[PDB]
């Protein structure tokens, strides 16, 4: 049912902070949100363009993107997510951050590399291996699926690792930059390629990215150092979800507990800080939330109070703010040290003025997990519309199509 | 002045919880405290028969005895502490030990090893350096007055680690268990030898007991796993000061986080326990004191939250447990778990009877920070005694003598 709440106008979340070279208006922030609403060839559409066109009409919200692939090896969905290393891709991504910025907000888009979980079948039409730190499965259905079409998960070699900062990301990001992103934000967050070298259950590499934690760790601190020399660390963020099971993450059960991996991985990072190479936010997931399903208490393991002691920096945390609605106790307390945004990911799905009913306590829509993935404009850009207007059976038929 | 406080009786503090192999029928410990009233030659000694004996009256209360060398190549103050590594040195605890069991009450010996900050003039006289993981001292005029008697730190060879574990540790563990200890407790705290191996700021080696997290953290965790097969993993405990920059000590910053090197840490202990070689206790100092030495607010840099979340186990907490006396919020917040003991050293230097005081809501009788360290009985045994009754000029020339 509907949320109600109160209002958060006079609260810190309207309050300016400065994240890298940009201001913010509003500490609310939409967080990455998976939609499958690109186009075939990962190009993004013109339902993308007014998705998040409507999602930055308070001035100088941040939106983040939904995950976007590095490279066609870094794929391996059924549905269509967008990707960002053609020209063809950063010239589409354009239009869409062209808009954004006109209503004098701004925009970060999420890099993934899906790695392990990638579809074997879907990699074997590119001619490709789904490939990872390691050579390990999500599970045994996920093994059995990969033998079963001849293609199953291989460890990528000490070379194809330094071919994905050197080559991979590095084009990626270039590629943003053309496509006018504020910023890049690393996905190593819910058991993809980047979160599966950081954690031992993934990563048993014996070349210099695994065997130890600062092994696994090197990677992803090569791509924050090299990538900080291309585009610049105010124009970096990185997500991480310590607390996460998501696609069989061991987490607190791990033979590395999250709050050594993390912790070991933050403090590098403020390191940099406070050498003057000091990234633009970090992205942190609440232990409320493990991927796209909720965590009871009782589950919950531990917290990112971690993050809030070593990081000195901008963080975003996201995860069931509403749970305490209507007064947001929780929300309030997380934004009082003045450098925390807090991200609204399934209730900014149904609610594309979302920053504005925070504002002034307007009753929240509920949202529809039904549409969260399916490939049409029902459930998408319908929340736009006035109930009225909206013509159901022509909005499921209403297909991603080319921008203009 | 006096503290008024409020009655533990009815509280959590005087919940029965086994530890080890034992039944605790208080969670107020006294933690390990120095005060230099052995015998020259350190072996414990009369006043300390006493001293302990006075504090162990309420039944089932654990005592932990102050710092006690495990070897000669451990000491190192001027002062006179007691020692663990000679037959004399045992059958004396073993006086001290026997009382506190009389009582119905239990001790645990802190084993320490000076390493870095050890005299570098008392080591002289032993024909001995101070030694550590590698050759640091904890300040210039450190630096300065061991170069000043050719008597320089050095760093332990591969093989003289090794001793630490099949020789020093072992033979201290051997006669800890002559002298009736119900455990021993590995002193990796305060900026002592444990603490400069397993921290990078005191441990550049670069065979396999530095170099790395796991590398630094080596010699602790064989010092458990062989201990635990000597006396048993019941036997055993740890101290940890994650926070204290005690004995400089970088501590939040030193180039690895006290949160990833002490997560590491606790969750290999878990994992041990999980294995059925659970040790006893964790004893963690709280990030209100830093050794000796209260830490304002304002510079407190994290928490022991971690140790809680990873650990299944008995946790000792301590640390200026009294600053929000009288109603104790945050003592009994901490002991709420109902795995956790609460100790205190300060008020226990002059409330022998201090278990009952708390039981009773007795106001606590003021410390006297002037004679913790001295080398006679005032300020020492006298604080059982009516002052009416005390001598003060006999007391302080009441030096330690042999027991009985
Ligand atoms: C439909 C859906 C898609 C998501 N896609 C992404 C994604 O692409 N990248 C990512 O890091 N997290 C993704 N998430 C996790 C969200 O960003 C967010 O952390 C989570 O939903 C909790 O926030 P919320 O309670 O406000 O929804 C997704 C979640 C959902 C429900
Ligand atoms: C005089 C004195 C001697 C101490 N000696 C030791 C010691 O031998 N080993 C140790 O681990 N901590 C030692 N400590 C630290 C205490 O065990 C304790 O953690 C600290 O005093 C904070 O607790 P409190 O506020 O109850 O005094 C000592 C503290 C004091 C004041
Ligand atoms: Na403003
Ligand atoms: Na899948
Ligand atoms: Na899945
Ligand atoms: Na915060
Ligand atoms: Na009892
Ligand atoms: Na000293
Ligand atoms: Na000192
Ligand atoms: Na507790």
């Amino acid at each position: 049912s509907s949320v109600k709440i109160s209002p958060l106008k006079d609260s810190e979340a309207f309050q300016s902070i400065k994240v890298g070279n940009n201001t913010l208006q509003t500490k609310i922030v939409y967080p990455p949100t998976t939609r499958f609403r690109a186009l075939e060839d990962h190009t993004p559409s013109d339902l993308q363009l007014q998705y998040y066109g409507d999602r930055s009409t308070f001035p100088g919200t941040l939106l983040i993107t939904e995950a976007t692939f590095v490279s066609p090896q870094a794929s391996g969905y059924e549905g269509a997510a967008p990707g960002i290393w053609t020209d063809k891709h950063a010239k589409a991504w354009k239009v869409i951050t062209d808009k954004v910025h006109a209503n004098g907000s701004f925009v970060s888009t999420q890099l993934i590399f899906l790695g392990r979980v990638a579809d074997p079948a879907v990699m074997k039409t590119r001619g490709l291996n789904p490939v990872s730190a390691s050579a390990t499965y999500e599970s045994d259905a996920a093994k059995e699926a990969a033998e079963a079409v001849g293609n199953p998960v291989r460890a990528l070699t000490t070379q194809e690792v330094k071919d994905l900062v050197y080559e991979a990301y590095t084009n990626a990001a270039q590629k943003a930059m053309d496509a006018g992103f504020d910023y890049i934000e690393l996905h190593a967050a819910h058991g993809y390629l980047l979160d599966q070298f950081l954690q031992p259950c993934t990563n048993q590499r014996t070349d210099e990215y695994g065997g130890s934690i600062e092994n696994r760790a090197r990677l992803i601190l090569e791509l924050i150092d090299h990538l900080s020399t291309i585009v610049g660390a105010d124009k970096i963020g990185i997500r991480i979800s310590p607390w996460a099971t998501f696609q069989n993450m061991k987490a607190h059960k791990d033979t590395v507990h999250p709050l050594t991996t993390f912790s070991y991985l933050v403090h590098e990072l403020q390191q940099r800080a406070d050498k003057g190479q000091g990234i633009a936010y970090i992205s942190v997931v609440e232990p409320r939330v493990s991927g796209n399903v909720d965590v009871s208490e009782e589950d919950q393991a531990g917290d990112n109070e971690f993050v809030s002691k070593i990081w000195k920096g901008v963080i975003l945390k996201a995860g069931n703010y509403s749970y305490d609605a209507p007064e947001f106790k929780t929300l309030k307390e997380d934004i009082a040290d003045k450098r925390t945004l807090v991200g609204f990911s399934r209730y900014f799905t149904s609610n594309p003025n979302l920053v504005w009913k925070l504002r002034d306590g307007i009753d929240l829509v509920p949202y529809d997990r039904n549409t969260f993935y399916s490939d049409n404009n029902y459930g998408y850009n319908t929340f736009s519309m006035d109930s009225e207007e909206v013509d159901k059976e022509l909005e499921i038929k209403r297909v991603p199509s080319a921008i203009e």
